[PDB]
């Protein structure tokens, strides 16, 4: 594990894991720092892979961070999981209550309705 | 195939398919008919059987009915068929996105919010 | 275990254990369903008696009902139980509260008080 | 076929079809993502080039998308495609319809008139 801030070309403020091989560096679980105490917002809120591999020749500044940022930082990013696995449960159990609903409900059906439910199906 | 409108002894008027073997008499896809054009509502609105055997020393008359009586049963009750598979397949539909989009949401975990969420799910 | 809806000869529906043994049927913990969601009362809020008997000649028809009114129907009896078991430690503790008040308040009295409490208690 | 979305040195979001052949890569149908649901815009609107040749030192993050934005993307490509198809439908009707009428105009016409007519053309 290793945390380091680090401030991008652009002029903005990343937080989160870094690895640094052979120049090129990964970054996992990143977060833009917004000065506003403070303010974190996903880095890259359209996809959905773990790592992001940057090239150091887009970065200015890597330093590490303070102990009150990085007490903040972990809670942020344990509550954004507790609140992923919560919606998850929701989820599952939303479906399985629909399911239930819906065979209970097609149990109960006619022959010709069955064969016109499996041809619309079909179409 | 036999429609005959019927008479309670409780003074209510059933209109379904009706079959007499041995006294005792079943009838399939009852309705009752509220005098108001006419209007019909289910006989049992809390059962799903197709068949209800009642007995014929509890009915005071049986006799076929006209016409219009019959279009407007054989109207309804296909309607009712219609409507049942309709909202069949909105509820399949539901269902299968809801599902996809949980795998899909599902997909994106770590090692250990996985097993948090097994655990949870044992629990 | 058997949940099987009934209409009375009166017009009414009746939901509960039945037991056909000889004709006459055996019921426990019939509900009487008001039409209105569904709302249950007490079928017989006059007697105290687990059972019963009533003779199938005054029963129209007995069906087995729908998964909804059955969670329904369970969810309410184990409501009622627990109101019960609650109420009766409410009662268990107040009897006892009040019980041993009163015995320390006739500690502290005297012969002739005695006496005359005596006497009063016989009278 | 391959969907990347990319972060550029300016700080916008580029979705489209991606080759990465010799470190300068091709872009095919390139859209610009406005953070606002999801709005896409074209990227490059006052060319036709299908094909667009840029650096990867001008590039900061190359990633794979999630499947919302993959949907979204792929209906909004379709239904630009068959609008473009509607236009050129359009456009030839209204043609064919002009030029039909202009020639039932001019067949009614005289020979001085003729030759004014060819004169003032090649004027
Ligand atoms: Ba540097
Ligand atoms: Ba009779
Ligand atoms: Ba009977
Ligand atoms: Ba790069």
């Amino acid at each position: 594990k290793n945390i380091k801030i680090m401030r991008l070309v652009t002029g903005e403020d990343i937080i989160g894991n870094i690895s640094e091989s052979q120049g090129l560096i990964t970054i996992k679980k990143a977060f833009v720092i917004i000065p506003m105490q403070l303010v974190l917002s996903p880095w890259q809120p359209y996809t959905d892979d773990k790592e992001i591999v940057i090239d150091d020749s887009e970065v200015i500044t890597i330093t590490s961070p303070k102990d009150d940022i990085i007490k903040s930082y972990e809670s942020h990013t344990r509550v954004l999981e507790n609140k992923q696995v919560e919606e998850i449960l929701r989820l599952e159990k939303e479906i399985e209550d629909l399911q239930r609903m819906k065979e209970q409900q097609e149990l109960s059906l006619t022959e010709a309705s069955l064969q016109k439910l499996q041809e619309r199906r079909d179409q």
